[PDB]
DNA sequence: GGAAACAGCTATGACCATGATTACGCTCAGGATGTATATATCTGACACGTGCCTGGAGACTAGGGAGTAATCCCCTTGGCGGTTA
């Protein structure tokens, strides 16, 4: 049980500290959430008292948060409705490539939007070492063969990813009917 | 019957109210003053003719400024979300 790290919407911070709180009650876990000062009795009494295991914050707080939780190494950082990462240039991506975690488990409730490029944005800072590259990715795959239209190279992107990721649907395990 | 005590009357002073007087201002007076006005007469400067000539206005060629098309890509724009001073 050690230092953990959940992003979530600001709508959905109750919600997992809800769950949390039903399913397993053993875990500590916070939503830093508050002002200014209301965040820093947090910062120092427990976050750098170490009295926690789970951490729930905002989008923008851990941006606010970046240098009090550098110093802090973690498990994963859990990152719900990864959407905000679609942009590399987007704040919150540079202030996660930071952090070191020794796992990185990203989520979603739904996959890329729009494009390849897109794809590899999400996946590049699952394994960094790995690819360390951005448009070496995308030539290779060359989007979908654009130009042939073959559709069967399609297939290398889907085995590759198949081993690597995990897509259920709704409407095959009901679980609603 | 005498003495004290109180009450009412009287007078006088004080204070307020009214009348007058005065002084000052101003607004009429009236004088002083300076300004407009008109006129008749100089006069110098502005306007106009004359002559002349050289810039202005065509007349002509030639070569690149300007003008357009096509292209693109980067940026401004706007609404929000969430903070906070």
């Amino acid at each position: 049980p050690g230092p953990f790290l959940v992003i979530a919407p600001k709508s959905t911070l109750n919600n997992w500290l809800r769950e949390i709180n039903r399913w397993t009650p053993d875990v500590n876990a916070f939503i830093l959430q508050g002002d200014k000062e209301e965040r820093a009795e947090l910062i120092q009494k427990k976050l750098l008292g170490c009295d926690f295991d789970v951490v729930i914050a905002s989008y923008e707080i851990i941006i606010r948060e970046k240098s009090p939780l550098k110093k802090i190494n973690w498990e994963y950082i859990i990152i719900d409705e990864a959407h905000r990462i679609k942009n590399e240039e987007s704040m919150l991506s540079q202030v996660l490539r930071e952090f070191t975690s020794r796992n990185r488990l990203l989520i979603t409730g739904t996959p890329l939007q729009n494009n390849l490029h897109e794809l590899w944005a999400l996946l590049n800072f699952l394994l960094p070492d790995i690819f360390s590259d951005a448009q070496d990715f995308d030539d290779w795959f060359s989007s979908e063969s654009t130009e042939e239209d073959q559709d069967k190279i399609v297939k290398q992107l889907h085995t590759v990813l198949q081993p690597f990721l995990l897509r259920r649907i709704k409407s095959d395990v009901e679980t609603s009917l």
